[PDB]
C-alpha cells in the first residue's frame, strides 16, 4: 500500500510538471470548444489517461482515490482537461467488463489507448451474422474527437424491431462519425459533441448486455487485480465529482491570493481583508468546499477499501455514494456563488480565471451522475430499503 | 394615485409591445458587446428611458415602484437591454441635483435625453477660470455609446496637487472618448466600458458638489414634484435589483413551462413534474424568488410613500433598504442556481435562454449598490446606530 | 377601509395595554400547562377573541390583517396566550358555516364566545331520531379548558358501520370530557388536551358535513360581510403563522437589546456590536424575519383584497398561500437558531426570554397547516395543476 | 496502532453495555438538574472517565479518536452523561500541564479520579508564603456535584491590586462550595452550577501560569506518551462537538425508525416514507450530518497524528479545527431543526426523545470552544495570517 501513496505522490507532481502546458492552451479550447494538440500531447505523455489501464498493458493501475486526487489538481490548470483525462480512465475501466478479445483488441498495441462512452441509450441495434447492426445517436461524447474507442449503450430489437434487451456495444474511431452539436458556455474544450452510426456492424467479441456492463460480480474476483473489482459506474461519478471539486478549490485559492489587493466596493474597506465580516464569510465557504472534499474522499475510499478487500459493496453504501457526490459538487456551485460574492463585479471578467472556473464546474455538475435531487432521494431511500430510482448503481 | 397605476399597466404593456425587438436582437448583443440598433430604436420610441425625466421636460415622470416593475419585465426579452434602461432613468434622476442651467442644456430641446453615470471617484478635476479642467478614466460606464452625457465623480485638488473636495459633473458625449475594455461572460450587450478624459473643461454650471449630489434636502420641499423628493441613489440600487430579479423570474417561468417535455436523467422519471421531489424543490426556489421581489416592493414603496408625503426618510430606513436589495439580489443568484439543478444539463447550451438569464442576473448582482454582504453589515448596524460602511446613503 | 386601519392601531394598543397581565403570567402557565385565570380575564376584556366574531352578535368583525398584526404583538408578551387567542377567533370564523340556529345558540347571548376546534377526523358518529351519536377522541384541542363550544370532525357510518361520509359537528362544554394528555416542551399553556366524547348526543341544526366546511361558496355571497366570504381555513393559517413569526420578532428584539451588554466568548469581543461578523450575521437573520413577515402580510392581503372585492381565490392563489405559510415559519425557526448563536449560552437559561420564544415558535411551527414540506409540494404542483395532497385548501 | 483500534472498538461496547443504566436515570437526572447515583457508579465502573488518564496511573491512556467515538455513542443513551464523561477527560488531560507533584496528588491513589475545569478567568488570586490566595465565582462548573478536584482560571494581583498575571489552579472538593446556579432548558443533568471560593488557600506546586496551561511545548517532547503530546484545548473541543454529533445522530435514527408508522398531516402520504419529498429530505438532512461526523474526525486525526508524529501543529492547522467544530455543530443543531420538520408536532411531547437530543444538542453547542461565528472568523483568518481574535488554541 505505501507503493499506491507513493505513486500518487509522483503523478501528482506530474499533473505541475506538465500543467503549464494545459494552461497554456485554455484559451485556444475555450475559442475552438476541442482540446488544443499540445494538451492532447501533454495527456498522451504524461500517461495520465492511462491510470485505470492494467498493468499487463503497460498501463499505471491505480486506485480511486490517486484519479481523484490527480482530478482536482489538473482542475486548477484546466478544468476541461482535467475532465476528458477522467473521463477517458473511467471509460477504460468499464471496458475491462468486455471479453478478452475486445480488451486485446483495444489495448493489445495501444497503452495509451483512450475510451469514451455514453451510457445513455440512444441507439438501436439487431442480429446479423456474427454480429449486430447498430444504428443511432449519442450525445455528450466527451473528447471523442482524441479517442480511440467509444463504448455506446442501445437497445437490441427484433426483425419485427420489438425491444429485446439492452447492450453495450465497443466501437472504433474508424466506424465513428462525430456530429458537430457542442455549443454551451462551460466545459466548452471537452468536446462532447454527438456521435452518430448508421447500419454500423459491430462484432460479438465487442458486445456485452447492458445486464453484464452494471454488473459488480468482479467484487469478489480474487484473479482480478484490486482496480478491476472495484465499482466502475461509482468510481466514475466520483472522479467526476473531483473534476468539479478542483475547480472550486482553485476559485478558493484565487480569491484568496487577490483578497489582500482589493476592496469592497462602495465600502470604507480598501483591503477585503480589513473585512471580518469578508474573512469570516470566506472562513465558512471554504469549509463548505473542505466538506465537499471529504465527501469525495469518503467515498473513493469506500470504493478503493472494498477493492482491496475483495468484499461487494452493498446497495446501499453504493446508494449512499451517490448521494455524496451529488452533495459534493452541490456544495462547490454553492461555494463558487459565495466566492464569485467575495470577490466583486471583476471576477466575471474574461481575462479572470474566476468565472472560468465558476463556468466549467456549474456546467460539469449537472452531468446525470451528479444530479444532486437524485443522489439525495437515493441516499434518502436506502434507510428504508425502497427501489432504486436509477437502473445502475 | 389611480393614475399612476394606470400609467405603470401601459409602460409595461409597451415592454411586451416591443419586447419582440428587444428579444431579437439578443443573439447580435451578446456577440459585439453592445445594444443593436433597433434595440435603441425601439428605447426612444417606447419612452422607456423617459420614466424618470421631469414632465416640463417631456418626460414621463413616474415613481420608484413602477420603473422597477418595467425593469423586472424588461429583463425577461433582453436583461442587458434592461439594464441599460434602468441606468439611464437613474442617472437621468441623479441630474436632477445639478442646477437648472445644466438640465436645461440635457433636457431643454431633447425630451429623450440618456445619461451614462458612473459614482466611482476615478479623476481628479482642477480649478479654471469659468469652471473646471477634468481628468480621468472611469470604468463601468453603461451603456456610454448610446448616451447623450455622463456624470463623472473627481477629486478636486490645488495648483500644488493636494485633495480640496469631491465633485460631481456632466459632460456630453462630445467632450468623450471610450476605450474598449468591457470583456465580460455576462451583461455583455451593456456595453460598459472605460470613460477617459484628458484636460476636459467642464463649466461651472455642470459641476456640483459630491456632497450635493448625496444630498436628499430635496425629500421635504413641496415646490419640487414627489419623484425628485425621492431618494435618488437609493432609487437607482431597487431599480437594479429589479434588473436582476426579473431574470431570475424568467428563468423560473421556462423552468416551469419546459418541466413538462423533459425528464429527470438518469431517474425513472421520464417527465420532471412526475417527481415530486421535483416539485417541492421547484415550490421552494420559487418562494425564495417571491421574497426577493417582496424586498425589492417593500423598498420601492417606501421610497415612493415616503416622496409623496415629502417626509425625509431616517438613515435606518435607506440602511435598511441596502440590505432589502442585497438580499433580494442574493436569494436570486442562489435560486438560479437551484433552478440550473432543477433543470438539468441542456441549460448550459448556447442555445438555452436559461444560461444566458444565469450569467446576466450573477454579473449584474455584483454592482457595488447590490453588495450583500455590505448591505447586511449596514442594516444590522442600524440597530444600534453604528457609523455607515459607506459613505453614500 | 380607513377604519379597520384605524381599528387595529387600537387594537395592537389594547395588547400592549393587557400585555402586562400576559407576561404576568407566563411562569404560572408554564408551570401548569394551562392559562392563568388573570390571563383568560384579560382576553374576555380586552376582545381579543371576538375580531372574527360578527358585529350583529356584539363582535368586532375585523379582517385577516388586523387578527395577523394583533397576533404578532401578542407574542411578544406570551407566545401561549397568542396561539390560543388567535385559535378561537380562527375557530369562530369556521362556526359561520353552521346554520342560523347553531350560530344563534352559540353567539345570541355570548358575544365573547371562544370555540375550540380540531379538524383530524378522529371520531366516529351515527344517524339517529333528531340528530346524531358522536364517539371520538380528539387530540390538540388546543384552548379547550376555557372555551365555550368545539368544533369537532368526525366520520358517520350506518348501523351496520361502514363509512358514508364526514362531519362537522358543533358541541358544547357541557358536553364535553378533557383528558390531560398534553405534556410538551413548548406551547405549554395552549391546553391542548384530547377531547373525548362518548354515546354524545348532537342536535341536526349543529352538524354540517365536512364537505360544507371546507366551502368556499360563501366567497361571491354579496349578502354576507366581506369577513365571512374570506377563506376560512386559509385564513387560520396565515394567523397561527402571526404567531409563531411575532416570537421570531420578539426574539429578534431581545438580542439587539442585549448585544451591547454582552461579549463574545471566547473572542477578544467584549462587546457584540464591536464584531461587524456578528453585525452582519444579524443582519442577515433580520432579513429573514423580513421576508417571513412579508410573506404573512401577502397571504393575509390576498385574502382580505378578495373578501372585500367578493371574488373567489382559485386554487393556485390557496396553494400559493399555503407555501407562504410554511415558508414563513420555516425561515423563523431556522432564524432562531442563528439569534440563539448570536446571543450565546446564556439563552437557554430558564430566566431568559430567548429559549421560550425558540421552544414556543418551534413547538408551534409543526402544526399541520404550517407544514413547509407539504407547503412547498403544495405551492410548485400548482406552476403544473397537480392534484393538491391536501384535502383542504 | 492495531491496538488503539481494538480498545475502541470495547470502549464503544462498554457504553452499549453500560447505556440501558444511563438511558434508565435520564428522567431523574431531567427533574433533579444532576446525574443519578446509578449513573455516577456506571461511570466509574465503566472506566469511561478514566480515557484520558495515564496509565502511570493506572488509566487507559486512549487518543482524541476513541473519546470522540464514545463521545458519540454515549449520547444516544444521555446527552448529559456523555457530555459530564467528555468534560472529565478534556479536564484530566488539562492537569498533565501541572507539576509531578500535582499529578500524583490527584491520581496517586485515584485512578478514576474526575477532574471539572472553567476557564473563563472569574477569580483573582494574590501571593502568600508558601502558595497563593484565592477568591472568586466560576459559572458553568460542568459535573463539579461528582468530581474530586477542579481546574480554575485567575487572574493574579499584588497587594495593591493591580493585575499581573494570568493563573491556572487546581483546588479539591474540599476548598470548594457550590452554588445552585444551574435552571436550564437542555444539558440540565450535567450540572454546571458555579463554583464558589473564599480567600481560599492554594500551594505553589498546584498553581501554574495561565501561559504555561495553553502550551503546546509538549508536542515534541519523546519522553512523553503520546496522549500528552496532543493540543488539549483543541482536543476537548473536538470531543465536545462529538457529544453535539452524537445526539444529532440519534435524532436522525429516530426519524427513521418512527418514519415508517407515521403519517404526513394534513397530506394524503399516511406513511413518512411514502413520499418522495419527505425521503429526499431525509437524505440530504442526513448528508450535512455525514459532513458534521466527517469534520470531527478530521480534526481528531490531525490531533492524533501530530501527537503520535511527535510533531507540533502549527497555528494554521489548530485555526482549522476551531472551523472544524463550529461548523460540526452548526450543520447539527440546524439538521435537528430540519429532523423536527420530518417528524411533525409529535417530536416535543415530553413522552419523545428527539426534543431532548434537540434541547441537549443546542444548548451544548453554544459552548465557547464551539462558537461558530468564532470558528469561522479564525479559520478564515489563517488565510492570511491575521491575528487570532482569541487567546488560547
Ligand atoms: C459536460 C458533460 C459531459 C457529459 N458526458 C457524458 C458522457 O460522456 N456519457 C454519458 O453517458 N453522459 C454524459 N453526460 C450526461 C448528460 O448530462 C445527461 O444525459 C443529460 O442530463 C441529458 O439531458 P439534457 O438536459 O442534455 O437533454 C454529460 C453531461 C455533461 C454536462
Ligand atoms: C454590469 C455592471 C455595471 C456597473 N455600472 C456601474 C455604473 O454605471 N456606475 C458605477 O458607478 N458603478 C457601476 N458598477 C460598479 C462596479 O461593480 C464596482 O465599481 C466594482 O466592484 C469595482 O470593482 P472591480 O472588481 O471591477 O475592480 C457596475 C458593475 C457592473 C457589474
Ligand atoms: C400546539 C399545537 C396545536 C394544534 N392545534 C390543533 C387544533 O386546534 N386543531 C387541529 O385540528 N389540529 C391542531 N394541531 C395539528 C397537529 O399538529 C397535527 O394533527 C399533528 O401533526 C398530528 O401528528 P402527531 O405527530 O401529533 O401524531 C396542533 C398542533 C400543535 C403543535
Ligand atoms: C453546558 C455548558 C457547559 C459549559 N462548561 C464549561 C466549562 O466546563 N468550562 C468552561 O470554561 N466553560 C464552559 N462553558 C462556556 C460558556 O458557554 C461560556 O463561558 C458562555 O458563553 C458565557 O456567556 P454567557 O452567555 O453564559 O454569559 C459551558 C457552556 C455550556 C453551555
Ligand atoms: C454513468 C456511468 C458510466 C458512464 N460512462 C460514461 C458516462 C457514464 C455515466
Ligand atoms: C451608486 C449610486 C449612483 C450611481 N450612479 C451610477 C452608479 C451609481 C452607483
Ligand atoms: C385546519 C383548518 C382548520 C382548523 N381548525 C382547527 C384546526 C384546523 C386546522
Ligand atoms: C476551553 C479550553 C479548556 C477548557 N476546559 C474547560 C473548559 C474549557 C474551555
Amino acid at each position: 500500500r505505501s507503493e499506491t501513496a507513493e505513486l500518487r505522490a509522483e503523478l501528482v507532481e506530474r499533473v505541475h510538471k506538465f500543467g503549464p502546458v494545459f494552461a497554456d492552451g485554455v484559451a485556444e479550447g475555450e475559442r475552438e470548444r476541442r482540446l488544443p494538440d499540445a494538451t492532447v500531447r501533454a495527456i498522451d505523455q504524461s500517461q495520465l489517461a492511462m491510470l485505470w489501464t492494467a498493468k499487463s498493458y503497460g498501463g499505471l493501475e491505480t486506485d480511486v482515490r490517486t484519479m481523484s486526487e490527480v482530478a482536482k489538481v489538473l482542475s486548477h490548470y484546466c478544468p476541461s482537461t482535467s475532465w476528458v483525462v477522467n473521463n477517458v480512465n473511467g471509460s477504460n475501466l468499464l471496458a475491462s467488463k468486455f471479453p478478452r478479445a475486445a480488451l486485446d483488441e483495444v489495448f493489445g498495441d495501444a497503452p495509451g489507448a483512450k475510451l469514451a462512452s455514453v451510457f445513455a441509450a440512444a441507439g438501436t441495434a439487431v442480429r446479423t451474422p456474427g454480429g449486430y447492426r447498430l444504428t443511432g445517436s449519442w450525445p455528450y461524447g466527451t473528447g471523442i474527437l482524441h479517442d480511440d474507442w467509444a463504448i455506446l449503450v442501445a437497445r437490441e430489437v427484433d426483425a419485427d424491431g420489438e425491444p429485446v434487451g439492452g447492450l453495450s456495444m465497443l466501437v472504433p474511431a474508424r466506424d465513428l462519425t462525430v456530429e458537430d452539436t457542442w455549443h454551451t458556455v462551460g466545459m466548452r474544450a471537452t468536446g462532447s459533441h454527438t456521435v452518430v452510426l448508421r447500419d454500423t456492424f459491430v462484432p460479438e467479441h465487442r458486445v456485452i448486455s447492458g445486464e453484464l456492463q452494471r454488473s459488480r460480480e468482479s467484487a469478489t474476483d480474487l484473479g482480478l487485480p484490486p482496480l478491476f473489482r472495484t465499482a466502475a459506474i461509482a468510481a466514475m461519478a466520483v472522479v467526476c465529482a473531483s473534476v468539479v471539486l478542483g475547480a472550486g478549490q482553485a476559485a478558493r485559492a484565487l480569491v484568496v491570493e487577490k483578497a489582500p489587493t482589493r476592496g469592497i466596493a462602495p465600502s470604507k474597506y480598501t483591503r477585503q481583508t480589513d473585512s471580518r465580516t469578508f474573512v469570516s464569510s470566506l472562513g465558512r465557504t471554504a469549509l463548505s468546499i473542505d466538506a465537499a472534499e471529504m465527501h469525495v474522499a469518503r467515498a473513493a475510499t469506500a470504493l478503493d477499501d472494498a477493492a482491496y478487500d475483495a468484499v461487494a459493496l452493498p446497495d446501499s453504501e453504493l446508494l449512499r455514494i451517490r448521494g455524496d457526490v451529488g452533495q459534493a459538487v452541490s456544495l462547490v456551485t454553492t461555494a463558487l456563488d459565495e466566492l464569485l460574492w467575495a470577490h466583486g463585479a471583476a471576477s466575471f471578467a474574461e481575462s479572470n480565471p474566476l468565472q472560468r472556473y465558476w463556468r466549467d464546474a456549474n456546467t460539469a455538475a449537472r452531468h446525470a451522475m451528479l444530479n444532486v435531487h437524485v443522489g439525495h432521494e437515493l441516499y434518502g431511500g436506502s434507510f428504508f430499503g425502497l427501489d432504486p430510482i436509477v437502473p445502475s448503481l
